[PDB]
């Protein structure tokens, strides 16, 4: 849950970003698509430190 709201204020950056001019449509795209990318790596590594720690 953590990460995933922290991701979506990310996403809420990003968009402002693309608002602003400092980003085009594409760069938005790519770092969005980065920004999931390492929340997918973000919740699996949670996930395996989760079992390790808590219900080996």
């Amino acid at each position: 849950q953590r990460y995933l709201e922290e991701a979506d204020r990310k996403l809420r950056q990003i968009e402002q970003a693309y608002e602003m001019g400092f980003l085009t449509d594409r760069e938005r795209y790519d770092q969005v698509i980065q920004l999931w990318t390492e929340t997918t790596e973000k919740v699996t590594q949670a996930v395996f430190k989760n079992f390790e720690e808590n219900y080996p």
